[PDB]
Formats: structure tokens, C-alpha cells, sequence
């Protein structure tokens, strides 16, 4: 859509350039762009990703209408996305009735009931993380978190996806490990994705040549793996649960598409959040101590964490939430406007991408006292009442929110519990303070986080 849409509707925004739109304003990443646009333009603004119009919204009533009230009718889909091949069937990429059907099929799979049955499996790799952690501390030397937390994230991934039990950090040559590893989140400011934003007319050329953004080698490998783990003796993983739910039914290709997208959805995200959490805990030693005291109180002398004990830990839950306030690694939620609507007094035309800038709202002075400050007390039970759930959106909201939210929390918390029970984390002189964010399209630190690990 032409660069004249937002002026035509009287909506403010950075003036776009011919062809590029506003992409040159991303030279400091999505988060800084979004903060700046918010401070200079107000409650609503418009900008262009190449030819594509994007309208940013910040009013919580309007946000609710997009994410919740008009999800099925008008705002069903994420922005159209590069060449995807058979991954068009992955729930996160799927559209309209195909989406509604896969969400309906995959919902039972993410119950709390199922998640409880998955707990022992997840906990088991907590112990593997601890054992590993022990050694790279007993050594001495600063620890790289993305590495220790990367391996942990994959270990839970493999075993919870289909019972491939592997010590990922001490088997960095296992082909299953070295293939899954390649399912990292897309940096949409990298040269390929920039090019595709400015030349989106080239995507169908890429689809016909089978050039896919999920590398062919990796998805080939997994499709082949899943087929063979499927075919027999029968004596609790995502595959099994999907196998069983096979308009309804779940077809074969669709099944593998989900198995891949759970990896990609879960892998770099969990690991990234875990590293942020540790960063904050190390730079706030009092918060770290307080967390360890709550853990020792609930699980006396290092008792194994359980579904129920995890859920009782209030301060743990507060620490996790406040980290996700500061580092909401999705950055933004988006929905395509399927048809002209008028929402809370404002006309949004067909085809616009409506964007909710979580990162900016999470640090908004209007909603948050000293926004740049890590303060878990924000979430204390008698203080969290004034947290608006359309301003704080780390897992998004509505029918299309994170389907893996309770799983991701449970996973992250089971890790933190086992780590904190055994260790304390302290900054090195090599630790970057204060933390600086990457200028690329992912929310992550500029340099990796390294910290000293010490047995308690
Ligand atoms: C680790 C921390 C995680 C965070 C912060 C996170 C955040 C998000 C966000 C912001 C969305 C977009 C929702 C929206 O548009 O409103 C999303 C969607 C999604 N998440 Fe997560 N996520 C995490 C982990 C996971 C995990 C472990 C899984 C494993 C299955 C997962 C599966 C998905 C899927 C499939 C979607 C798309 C759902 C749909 O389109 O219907 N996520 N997540
Ligand atoms: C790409 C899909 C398949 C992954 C899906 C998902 O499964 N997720 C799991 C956890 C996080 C979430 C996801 O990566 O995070 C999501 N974010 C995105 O993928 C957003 C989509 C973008 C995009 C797609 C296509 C062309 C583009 N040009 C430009 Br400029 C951008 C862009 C910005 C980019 N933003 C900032 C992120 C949601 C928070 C909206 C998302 O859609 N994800």
C-alpha cells in the first residue's frame, strides 16, 4: 500500500522514503524505534515496512478490541511472512479457518493436566543442568549463560517433543542436537529479511524454487526422524499427544509442522529469558538471596521441585514477570486488518498491520513507576492489581496468544529452582553493566551475558 495512507487518514508518523518506507529507522532495532515513535507521536502512529503500512496502537481498550474482541472477525492473522514452504501449516504461520482448526486441535495438548505429566521429564534435565553447571564453576572461569541455558532449553525440547533423551552440551555432535540447534529465531533486520521487506514481490519466486526460511537440511532431517519414531510396540510427549488427536483430525504434514514450530517457538526464547533472569539476579544480589530463601523455605534441604511447589512460589513468579516486563523478547504483537473497521473511534483500513508495541508499553512512564528499573515488587500480590493486562503482554493476549505460556513458565521456573538451590550467580569484571541491547532485530544483549557461578 502507497506511502500516502497515514497522511490521508490524519495519522502521524515518521515520513517514509520511496521504496524503503521507514526501514532505515531500524538502525537501532525494533525496540528503540518503537520507544522513539511513541515519545514523539503519542498514542497511535503509522509507518511503512517497505510498501507495507503498519499502525501502532497503545490504548488498552483498543488493544483489547484487536487481540480479544475482534480476533476471529477482523484480526486473525500475523503479518504475511517470507517463503515458508510446507511450514505454512505451522500453527503460528497458519491463517483464518486453518489456524482456528489447528489451535482447537493443539489446545488439549497444552493443558495443565498434560503439563503436570511432563514435569518429571523437565525436572530430570534440571539435574543435568546442575551437574553441568557444577563443573564449569568448580573449574572457575566466567560462565556464558546462552550456552548453559541453550543446552538446557534443547534438552527439555527433545524429551518433551518425543523422548529423545540427550545431554546436549556434552553431545554437541549428535546430529539431532546439531540439527535442532539451527532452529533459532529469525533476525528480521538481517540482510535477507531486509531485502524481502523491500522486495516482497520476490517471495513467490522463492516459494517456486523451494527456497525456504527454515533451512531445508534441518526440516528434511526432522520430517525423516518423526516418520521413523512414529512407526511399534506401545508401552507422554508432544508427538504422542499429537499422534493421538489424528472438520477435525490432524494430518501427517501438519503434525511435523507443529513439531518443528514448537522447537523454533520454544528454543531461543526460553534460553534468552533464562539469561535475562540470571543477569538481573546477579546485578541485584538481594533479590537473588530473597529468591533462594523462598526456595529453601518451600523445598527444605534441596527437595525436588514439583508442579505444586513451583506454583506456590510467589517471589519466583514475581522475578520471572518483572524480567519479562523489561525483556519481552517478542518485542511486538501484530495482527493484519482483514477488513475496514472502526475501533474505539478510529478507522483502520483493510490490509494494514496493527501493531501493539509491548516493549514500549512495558517501559511507559504513564503505566510504570521508574520503568527502567528492575523491581519485582511491581508484581507482589497486593500491588499487581494496577497492572493492565493489555499493557503487560509478554505472551500476547486473546485466542491467538502464546499456546505454550504455562509450559514456558513451568520450564523456566523448574530450571531456576534447581539452579538457585545449588548455586549463586555473581558478576565478573567481564559482565557488561548496565546491560546494552543488540541493535539487530532480536531482543537480546549486545554482548553475551557471562557470570561467575559458585556452589552454595
Ligand atoms: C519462553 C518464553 C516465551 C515467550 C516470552 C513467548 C511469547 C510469545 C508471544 C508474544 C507470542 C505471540 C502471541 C500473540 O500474538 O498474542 C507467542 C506465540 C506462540 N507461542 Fe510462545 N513464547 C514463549 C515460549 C513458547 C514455547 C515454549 C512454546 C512451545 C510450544 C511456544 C509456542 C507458541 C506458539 C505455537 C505461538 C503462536 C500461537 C498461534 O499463532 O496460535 N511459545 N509466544
Ligand atoms: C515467524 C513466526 C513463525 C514465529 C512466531 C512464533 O512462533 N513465535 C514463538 C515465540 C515468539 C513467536 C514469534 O517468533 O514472534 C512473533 N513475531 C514476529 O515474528 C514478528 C514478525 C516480523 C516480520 C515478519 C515478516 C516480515 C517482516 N518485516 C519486518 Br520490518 C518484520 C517482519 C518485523 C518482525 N517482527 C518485529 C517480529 C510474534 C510476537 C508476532 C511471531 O510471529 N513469532
Amino acid at each position: 500500500h502507497s506511502h500516502g495512507l497515514f497522511k490521508k487518514l490524519g495519522i502521524p508518523g515518521p515520513t517514509p522514503l520511496p521504496f524503503l518506507g521507514n526501514i532505515l529507522s531500524y538502525h537501532k532495532g525494533f525496540c528503540m524505534f518503537d520507544m522513539e515513535c511513541h515519545k514523539k507521536y503519542g498514542k497511535v502512529w503509522g509507518f511503512y515496512d517497505g510498501q507495507q503500512p503498519v499502525l501502532a496502537i497503545t490504548d488498552p481498550d483498543m488493544i483489547k478490541t484487536v487481540l480479544v474482541k475482534e480476533c476471529y472477525s477482523v484480526f486473525t492473522n500475523r503479518r504475511p511472512f517470507g517463503p515458508v514452504g510446507f511450514m505454512k501449516s505451522a500453527i503460528s504461520i497458519a491463517e483464518d479457518e486453518e489456524w482456528k482448526r489447528l489451535r482447537s486441535l493443539l489446545s488439549p495438548t497444552f493443558t495443565s493436566g498434560k503439563l503436570k505429566e511432563m514435569v518429571p521429564i523437565i525436572a530430570q534435565y534440571g539435574d543435568v543442568l546442575v551437574r553441568n553447571l557444577r563443573r564449569e564453576a568448580e573449574t572457575g572461569k566466567p560462565v556464558t549463560l546462552k550456552d548453559v541455558f541453550g543446552a538446557y532449553s534443547m534438552d527439555v525440547i527433545t524429551s518433551t517433543s518425543f523422548g529423545v533423551n540427550i545431554d546436549s552440551l556434552n553431545n554437541p555432535q549428535d546430529p539431532f542436537v546439531e540439527n535442532t540447534k539451527k532452529l533459532l529465531r529469525f533476525d528480521f533486520l538481517d540482510p535477507f529479511f531486509l531485502s524481502i521487506t523491500v522486495f516482497p514481490f520476490l517471495i513467490p519466486i522463492l516459494e517456486v524454487l523451494n527456497i525456504c526460511v527454515f533451512p531445508r537440511e534441518v526440516t528434511n532431517f526432522l520430517r525423516k526422524s518423526v516418520k521413523r519414531m512414529k512407526e511399534e510396540d506401545t508401552q507422554v510427549d508432544f508427538l504422542q499427544l499429537m499422534i493421538d488427536s489424528q472438520h477435525k483430525a490432524l494430518s501427517d504434514l501438519e503434525l511435523v509442522a507443529q513439531s518443528i514450530i514448537f522447537i523454533f517457538a520454544g528454543y531461543e526464547t526460553t534460553s534468552s529469558v533464562l539469561s535475562f533472569i540470571m543477569y538481573e539476579l546477579a546485578t541485584h544480589p538481594d533479590v537473588q538471596q530473597k529468591l533462594q530463601e523462598e526456595i529453601d523455605a518451600v523445598l527444605p534441604n534441596k527437595a525436588p521441585p514439583t508442579y505444586d511447589t513451583v506454583l506456590q512460589m510467589e517471589y519466583l513468579d514475581m522475578v520471572v514477570n518483572e524480567t519479562l516486563r523489561l525483556f519481552p523478547i517478542a518485542m511486538r504483537l501484530e495482527r493484519v486488518c482483514k477488513k475496514d473497521v472502526e475501533i474505539n473511534g478510529m478507522f483502520i483500513p483493510k490490509g494494514v498491520v496493527v501493531m501493539i508495541p509491548s516493549y514500549a508499553l512495558h517501559r511507559d512512564p504513564k503505566y510504570w513507576t521508574e520503568p527502567e528499573k528492575f523491581l519485582p515488587e511491581r508484581f507482589s500480590k497486593k500491588n499487581k492489581d494496577n497492572i493492565d493486562p493489555y499493557i503487560y503482554t509478554p505472551f500476547g493476549s486473546g485466542p491467538r496468544n502464546c499456546i505454550g505460556m504455562r509450559f514456558a513458565l513451568m520450564n523456566m521456573k523448574l530450571a531456576l529452582i534447581r539452579v538457585l538451590q545449588n548455586f549463586s550467580f555473581k558478576p565478573c569484571k567481564e559482565t557488561q553493566i548496565p546491560l546494552k541491547l543488540s541493535l539487530g532485530g532480536l531482543l537480546q544483549p549486545e554482548k553475551p551475558v557471562v557470570l561467575k557461578v559458585e556452589s552454595r
